[PDB]
């Protein structure tokens, strides 16, 4: 409602702009190329040259919009004050006509305005210029930023000659080199990037203008990685690579690897690409400094430390499994209630549970599971206190779904610990969750293997893709037929056919008949009711044939899509593991990657050598 | 038989045409370019120049058919009356030779006929010129219509100079601008469309000739949408769009949206595209006025009103389900007939059914289901009285299959209402239909969701595609093997293996063995008959392996075809919903789309603004 009222207000204000032009002979003669009408209109007063349209625009703005050079020249000669006028409206605050002629690439009217001393530092701070999905252009705020984004190299040279600050930042802190990365035509933005670094002749040289961050802390090199700009990433790596020698077909290149790999506790380029929402960012992982660095970290220190943790976790779940197998049980102390009561054993009290030497061996195994579950909560839960408590930890959970599965496992172990201590009934329900969550967390360590790794991306995309959007159609066919199956057998004896004896069992039986994992109900010794055969024949056609195989056909497409991009998806699993594993392990266990300088006359930087 | 006798009569009349030419020296010398023979033949009388062929043709028609200019000139000089002669035959009534030279594009013979004052208003009303599947050309009735369709711009200019009525309509009411849309070469028809609007210089200007309807009420703009002419639709929208401004790469266009969106109670362009048989018409839904209008109606008012009705219907079916769960049942009053009688409960009488406070809570829930079923019939059934009673409501049912599923649900609720009142046995059969039709109508509201929506197009196309044409082969393999299975066990005791104990159960068991949803019959404690193992091994290979997986392979192709055109099929579901929902809800709930004029100096029209 709010996004649609903003689009409705922008449309009504654009129609009100065209109305106010037609209502006044001044702005209408600026819109058309009526030179003689602007001559005759201006002869009888100052003639309200400071007349505002619906957008806060003047007539000199209107001649700038419609590329009316001869109309705009008359207005500047009559009123030279119109050159310094911004648009006064929230949609276009601060926009002058020097902005408009730059965007329209009117070369003669840019020189005409700067001859009348037009400001090159005027900031278009209106809401039609901000970086938003509502806006189709993000050109920045300054006329040098507008000229760089329309690829007018001759205006970019002409604005810097008149004093345009090349280091100017907008509200987002973006310099002109940041804004060029955010542009759709990426080949032209490479050429404009080179032209604007050529004017950095120690101009406010605290930083060389390709090292200036925005308010997010991103330089143009890091912004090209976060936004998935692979064209600008290859172009900006040419400054960061150094050819050592060329021996025929061979070449030894030395890569800078300073802004790619984390120097201190700042987030590196690898951490930003993993933790971003754009999926074009993960094509930077296939680039010639970055692909070699990821393979180097994994083979040297990533995969040994990951297979050590996978073997410790696999021994831990085997210890948890056996203390659930040997859980303390005794024969039941009450008598059987109904003939449907199948329970023979109940669970011992806490005083009874630890009395034999086999109960003390289990107690050692049970304390390992408790201590291991506390260590999981001491490692993984303090992330929510360091990160955002709700929001920023939420992208960690959308990023890694195995975070919550080992957190939920660790809470289920501590729930059944408390039930052990207070002697509460029903420890089978915390244990059964912890058994299946404990063993299905071993599928986390499948990503140590190129072949096994993206199988869990298939399992994820079949659940939260195919299943989560087709289960709503399945649930409503189950609810329809299970309700029919319930009332058909509601008058019958359940001892012969008891699949639908109460309504929760009729729901569970129809779900199992859907998936064809129990057989169709049949007796052949009694007369089943007449509507059963018609309803189950209709169920067997729509559910077991049609809608079950429809889901299997969907998941076969999900298999095919993930197996196509299989190696690209495994490399993203490796970066996310290596980032996590380097962050949590100390620097003594993780040596820094590449070769450092300072013993080779190269600085304090850390270099990576590729021979190609 | 009737379509084939008409093709047989047209073929015999075309062979009789070539016979009558060869039988007469006049028409044979017109067919060939025998100038000296037509000279010598014409010297001995008037010489029967008014001689009719099999098609009612003259010799001047024959010289026009075979592009014989020098033969046709001799015939006009000898007989000037032959210029005014139409063909006198039902297949070619009214066709003159000015029609024939125009179609053959004989430039010299068109000028030669109009020099002899040939009629440009002659109407070819024969059955070979009407719009029919029997005819390969539909060129209209007038020579200006024939010249526009053969793309002869020089004849079109030359016929208008001699007084051709450009506003002339044929039997279908089609002007020359209507007929150009019905032509296969669409690029040439765009150029001929522009040339014929250029001659509308206030000529009978009640309407500008692109606003003249045919007898179906369609203008050329609406006819391009109904016929799926996307080339002519983009060309005719250029008159209906207005560029407000151009700001560098940006452009603001204002679209007319008058003939696209419904002004009054007339059918709009969106209603005509949904309710038409052609499926090329639904490519108009992806066009730049229409795609933005559909997304605007759905996001503002379509999807809120559709999810309100989906939540009210979902609460209604839950109320219907629980009054079927708690239906009035008592223990049976008679004794058990046979040992196959499994019935324990029967249903209470009407006097017994409402005696407790829990029966009055159900009575409130049962009256909600009755009132809701009457409202479904008061909303949906009066369409058949407003539309066609049989025919035109039939395309509504072929268009929406969820119309009949909620009508059949509403009748099943009122059948079990009457059985409740008269205390009739067997309310389980109207309830079981109403339970599965009630809950599977919740799949109607899946089309509020882009992902869930065209799942029901898959379910439809697998039933009425794959299943309805392969069930005939399955039914005959079931009937063959169930008859064999019946007579094999006809001499056996059914207490051990009773799958085929009578012939309706042998049919039902073999259907379930086909679908592999009951296990294969086996005892292992008795000797089964010898032909069972041979027949069931043959059944398991042809039916469970081969013909079951053959159907699953078909439906996997139906899945792949619908998932390919997935978003194009969901947008057609949204237009059909929005059309239905705007028609039934009052105008106070549905504001009209776009921005109106009259506060912006644009008229009383309603405009839609796209910034691109
Ligand atoms: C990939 C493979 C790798 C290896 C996997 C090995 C797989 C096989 C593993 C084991 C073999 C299978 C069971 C052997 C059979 C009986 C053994 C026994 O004496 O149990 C006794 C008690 O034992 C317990 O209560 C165990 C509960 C805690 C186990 C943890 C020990 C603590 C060590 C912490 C270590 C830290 C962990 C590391 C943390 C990082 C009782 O047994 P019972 O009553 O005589 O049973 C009758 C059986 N029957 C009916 C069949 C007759
Ligand atoms: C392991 C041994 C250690 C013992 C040491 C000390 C313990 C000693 C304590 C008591 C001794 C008494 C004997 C109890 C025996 C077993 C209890 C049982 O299951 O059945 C019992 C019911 O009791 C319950 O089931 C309680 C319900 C479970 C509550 C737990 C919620 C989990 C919340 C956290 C997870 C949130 C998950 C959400 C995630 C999304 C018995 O009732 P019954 O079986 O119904 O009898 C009828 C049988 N019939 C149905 C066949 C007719
Ligand atoms: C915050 C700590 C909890 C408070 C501690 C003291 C509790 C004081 C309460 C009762 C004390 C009186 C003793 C009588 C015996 C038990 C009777 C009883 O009331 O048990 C009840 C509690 O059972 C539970 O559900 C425990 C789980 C609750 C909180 C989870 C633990 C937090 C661990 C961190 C993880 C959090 C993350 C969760 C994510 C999964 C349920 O009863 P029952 O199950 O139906 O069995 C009946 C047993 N009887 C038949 C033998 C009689
Ligand atoms: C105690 C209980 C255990 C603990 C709690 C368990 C919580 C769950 C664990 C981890 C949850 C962590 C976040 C969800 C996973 C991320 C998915 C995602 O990226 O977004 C997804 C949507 O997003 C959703 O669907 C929202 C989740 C729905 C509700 C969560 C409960 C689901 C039940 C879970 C049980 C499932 C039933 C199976 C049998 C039981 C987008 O999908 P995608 O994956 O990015 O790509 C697929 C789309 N594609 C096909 C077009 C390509
Ligand atoms: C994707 C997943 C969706 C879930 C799928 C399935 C949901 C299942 C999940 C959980 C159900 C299991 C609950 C167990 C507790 C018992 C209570 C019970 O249900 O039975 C009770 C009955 O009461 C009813 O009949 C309520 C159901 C009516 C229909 C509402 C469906 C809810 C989903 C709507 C949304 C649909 C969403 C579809 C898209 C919009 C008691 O039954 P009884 O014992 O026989 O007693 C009868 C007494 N009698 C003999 C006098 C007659
Ligand atoms: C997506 C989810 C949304 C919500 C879905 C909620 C899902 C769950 C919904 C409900 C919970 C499931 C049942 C609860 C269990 C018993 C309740 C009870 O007292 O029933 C009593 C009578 O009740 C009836 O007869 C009901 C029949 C009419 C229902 C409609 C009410 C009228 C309101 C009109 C409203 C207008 C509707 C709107 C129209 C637009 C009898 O019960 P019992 O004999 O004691 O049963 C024994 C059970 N046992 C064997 C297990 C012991
Ligand atoms: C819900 C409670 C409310 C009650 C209130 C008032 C009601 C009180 C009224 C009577 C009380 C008497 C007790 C009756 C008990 C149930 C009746 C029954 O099913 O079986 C009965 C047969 O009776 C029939 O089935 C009649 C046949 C059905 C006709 C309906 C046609 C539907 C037409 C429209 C739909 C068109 C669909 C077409 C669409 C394409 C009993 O016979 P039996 O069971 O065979 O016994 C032998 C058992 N054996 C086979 C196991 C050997
Ligand atoms: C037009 C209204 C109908 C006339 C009203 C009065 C009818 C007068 C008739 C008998 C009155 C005598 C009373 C004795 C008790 C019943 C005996 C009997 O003959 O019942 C018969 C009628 O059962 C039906 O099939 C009813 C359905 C017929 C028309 C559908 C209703 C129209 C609703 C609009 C929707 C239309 C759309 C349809 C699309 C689905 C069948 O008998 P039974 O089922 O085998 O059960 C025997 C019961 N007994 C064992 C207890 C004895
Ligand atoms: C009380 C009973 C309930 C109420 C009455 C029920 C009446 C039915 C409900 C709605 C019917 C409304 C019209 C039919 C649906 C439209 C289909 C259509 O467009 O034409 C189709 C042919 O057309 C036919 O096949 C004619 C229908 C056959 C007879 C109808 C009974 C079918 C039984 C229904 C039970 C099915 C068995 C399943 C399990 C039981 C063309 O197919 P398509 O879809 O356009 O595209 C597929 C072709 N493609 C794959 C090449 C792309
Ligand atoms: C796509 C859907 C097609 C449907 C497929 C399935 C159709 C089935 C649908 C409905 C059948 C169920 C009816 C129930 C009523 C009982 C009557 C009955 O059938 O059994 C009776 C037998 O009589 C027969 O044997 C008739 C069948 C002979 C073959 C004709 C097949 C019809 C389809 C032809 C067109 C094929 C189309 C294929 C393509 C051209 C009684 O049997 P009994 O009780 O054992 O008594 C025997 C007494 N004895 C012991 C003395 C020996
Ligand atoms: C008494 C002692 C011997 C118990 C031993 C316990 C270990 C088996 C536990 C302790 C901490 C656990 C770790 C805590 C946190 C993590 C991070 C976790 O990361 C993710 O799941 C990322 C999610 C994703 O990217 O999808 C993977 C499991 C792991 C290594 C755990 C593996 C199992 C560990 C080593
Ligand atoms: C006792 C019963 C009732 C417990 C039910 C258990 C389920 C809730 C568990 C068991 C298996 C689990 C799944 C096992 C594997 C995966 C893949 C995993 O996918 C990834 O994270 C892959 C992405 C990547 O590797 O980068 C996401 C969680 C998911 C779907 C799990 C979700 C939770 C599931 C369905
Ligand atoms: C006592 C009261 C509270 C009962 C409430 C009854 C409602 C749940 C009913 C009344 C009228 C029904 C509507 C009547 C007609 C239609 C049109 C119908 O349109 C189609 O099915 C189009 C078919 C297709 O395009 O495939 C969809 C269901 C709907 C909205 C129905 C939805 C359910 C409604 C709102
Ligand atoms: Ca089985």
């Amino acid at each position: 409602q709010r996004r649609e009222s903003w689009a409705q207000s922008r449309d009504e204000q654009n129609l009100l702009q065209q109305k106010r032009i037609w209502e006044s002979p001044l702005l209408l003669a600026a819109k058309d190329n009526d030179v003689q009408a602007l001559n005759k209109l201006l002869k009888y007063e100052d003639c309200k040259v400071h007349q505002r349209g619906a957008m806060g625009e003047t007539a000199l703005h209107i001649a700038a919009l419609y590329d009316n050079l001869e109309a705009a020249m008359v207005l500047m000669e009559a009123a030279p004050e119109l050159v310094f006028e911004p648009m006064t409206s929230e949609l276009y605050e601060g926009q002058t006509a020097l902005h408009i002629a730059v965007v329209n690439q009117n070369m003669n009217l840019v020189r005409a305005l700067l001859a009348r001393r037009a400001s090159v530092s005027a900031r278009a701070t209106g809401t039609a210029f901000r970086r938003s999905p509502c806006n189709l252009i993000y050109f920045g705020e300054h006329p040098l930023s507008f000229a760089a984004c329309v690829n007018s190299e001759e205006i970019v040279r002409l604005l810097i000659e008149h004093g345009a600050d090349i280091r100017a930042q907008d509200s987002l802190g973006n310099t002109v080199l940041h804004i060029l990365i955010l542009q759709p035509n990426k080949t032209f933005a490479c050429q404009m990037y080179n032209l604007l670094l050529s004017y950095d002749r120690h101009g406010d040289h605290l930083q060389p203008l390709d090292l200036v961050p925005n308010h997010q802390g991103l330089t143009p090199f890091k912004l090209a990685g976060v936004e998935g700009n692979t064209v600008m990433f290859q172009h900006l790596m040419q400054k960061r690579k150094h050819t050592q020698w060329t021996y025929g077909p061979l070449t030894s290149t030395l890569y800078d690897l300073t802004e790619i790999d984390s120097s201190g506790d700042e987030q590196s380029l690898l951490e930003l690409i993993i933790t971003t929402k754009k999926r074009e960012a993960r094509q930077i992982l296939d680039q010639t400094p970055v692909k070699e660095l990821v393979s180097l970290k994994w083979k040297r220190y990533g995969r040994p430390y990951f297979c050590m943790l996978g073997a410790i976790y696999l021994l831990y779940i085997i210890c948890f499994t056996m203390c659930c197998i040997y859980r303390p049980l005794k024969p039941r102390t009450n008598n059987r209630t109904s003939p449907r009561d199948n329970t023979l054993l109940q669970q011992k009290l806490l005083q009874e549970a630890y009395m034999t030497p086999k109960d003390d061996i289990r107690l050692v195994g049970e304390l390992v599971t408790v201590i291991g579950a506390i260590i999981i909560l001491l490692v993984e839960v303090p992330d929510i206190f360091r990160m955002g408590v709700t929001r920023f930890f939420g992208q960690t959970i959308l990023g890694g779904p195995f975070h919550v599965l080992i957190i939920t496992y660790a809470f289920m172990v501590l729930v059944t610990m408390v039930m052990r201590l207070i002697s509460a009934s029903g420890e089978v329900v915390p244990m059964s969750f912890a058994l299946v969550l404990g063993w299905c967390n071993v599928m986390y360590f499948a990503r140590g293997f190129q072949m096994l790794g993206p199988f869990t991306i298939m399992i994820q995309k079949m659940i939260f893709g195919d299943l989560m959007r087709f289960c709503w159609l399945m649930a409503v066919v189950i609810l329809g037929f299970a309700s029919a199956f319930y009332i058909i057998f509601q008058t019958e004896d359940p001892e012969e056919l008891g699949h639908f004896y109460d309504y929760p069992m009729a729901l569970f039986s129809t779900f199992e008949l859907f998936l064809t994992i129990i057989d169709g109900p049949a007796n052949y010794n009694v007369d089943l009711p007449f509507m059963y055969s018609i309803t189950y024949a209709a169920f067997a056609i729509i559910a077991t044939l049609l809608m079950l195989n429809l889901l299997i056909a969907m998941m076969g497409d999900t298999h095919w899509r993930v197996a196509h991009e299989r190696d690209e998806l495994w490399r993203a699993q490796i970066v996310a593991t290596t980032v996590m594993l380097e962050r949590k392990l100390p620097r003594c266990l993780w040596p820094r990657s590449g070769i450092c300088g300072r013993e080779y006359g190269l600085g304090d930087r850390w270099f990576l050598r590729v021979e190609d």
